[PDB]
RNA sequence: AGACAGCAUAUGCUGUCU
RNA sequence: AGACAGCAUAUGCUGUCU
């Protein structure tokens, strides 16, 4: 048992962002979206349980999910010059709804640690990116 | 006054019934009561009500500013399951952090039958 | 790029509809573009967006420091009476002091039907 | 111009309501309206904004430099308890210092009715 | 839906201290 | 550069009333 109470395997992107989900007030919200794409660039990077960790870290000190999330951004070096993934859309009609009016035209070169969530391109080929 | 006495006042001065604001005024109350300054705290709601500002605002201020308060981890408070908590404070549930406390605006922790928890945040 | 299509450009970059920053982007490129200076202003900006700053902190940059702002007296803009100013510029209205100047974030002068100016500052 | 009428003219270049500018702008207005300076207080002021500077670092300046305020103690103001304080003021409050003086950013002493004292700081 | 209220985040501008 | 503060805008969440 002892094995099982002190075992804390690191987790999947998917595990890792569903566990964020569960300190976020609402749903599909700008960072819902965050937690998807920072998940998935900490766990590639293999960074999965130190950002999971700093996550705790801050919260501890008494901020809230929200304000983890946009520091990690800010400054969890996995995150440091990446630039923000592309979604193909439909249309913008298909972001989620309480996303829309944070679109926003693409910069030139937009980066996660400046509050660019992701970039979403229609079938037209436009392009607007999510800030938060 | 008694901690349910206070907390009943406090409910003349709610919109609805069972709101977040509901369960504050409770757990403040019965705060307040045990620390003695059950007197003060309801001249201290009466006070800013006076200056122009609701009962919400007030409960939040005096949970931040009362002596009372600050740095109190909000108390446990045991349900059969997140569905029995009062219906609205369900959409205000989340995961318990760290180092909750009422001057941040986490009123309680529900603990489920399964021992599973969920903060109510203000 | 004609005043109006630049502003139509720097408006996608732009967060909110009507915003004091809606309101500077008119005026700078309307200032840019008679200074013959419209791609000089479109280029500049760009630049600074790529350097990561947002447009906000580029226009509000641009007006510090582009030449064709330095100095420029805020254009001067009629209205029936400051309740007409557009709602999320009514909190950044002020009394005109002496000598504004776009550089030092004055955007325009409202000036009512009854004669009485306020100035728009950023 | 009398101390109310002064206060009245610098609130109109400052932003927001009962920040702690505008309880500075009241106690240099009454300063400067007691020691006969009212005149070349405004003047001072206006003089200042036709530098290009903002409403809020003219004041400043003009407590670390206008001679009617030098070395002058802050007013004592006395309140009920410090909820009292303006809500804009109440970050702001600090331990009385040493020999408060308006020059060193001091704006007003607030007294509790239960002895107890903070210091209003810009 | 809207109005109001409370909460949070991001950005800009300003001021003070180190 | 940081800490803190003031003001504004934008967005999101929750509550009530209609
Ligand atoms: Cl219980
Ligand atoms: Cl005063
Ligand atoms: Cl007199
Ligand atoms: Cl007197
Ligand atoms: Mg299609
Ligand atoms: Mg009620
Ligand atoms: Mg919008
Ligand atoms: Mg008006
Ligand atoms: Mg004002
Ligand atoms: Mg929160
Ligand atoms: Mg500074
Ligand atoms: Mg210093
Ligand atoms: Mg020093
Ligand atoms: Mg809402
Ligand atoms: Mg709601």
């Amino acid at each position: 048992h002892m094995e099982e109470t002190f075992s804390k395997p690191n987790l999947s992107a998917k595990d890792l962002a569903l566990l964020l989900f569960t300190h976020l007030p609402g749903n599909n919200t700008p960072f819902h979206i965050l937690a998807q794409v920072l998940s998935k660039i900490a766990y590639k990077s293999g960074k999965s349980g130190a950002f999971l960790d700093a996550f705790h870290q801050i919260l501890s000190e008494g901020e809230n999910a929200q304000a983890a999330l946009t520091r990690l951004s800010r400054t969890f070096d996995a995150f440091m010059g990446v630039v923000p993934p592309v979604i193909r859309v439909k249309n913008f009609q298909t972001v989620p709804r309480p996303c829309q009016k944070s679109l926003r035209a693409v910069p030139p070169n937009p980066t996660i640690d400046k509050g660019w969530v992701c970039v979403y391109s229609s079938e037209q080929g436009e392009t607007r990116a999510l800030k938060i």
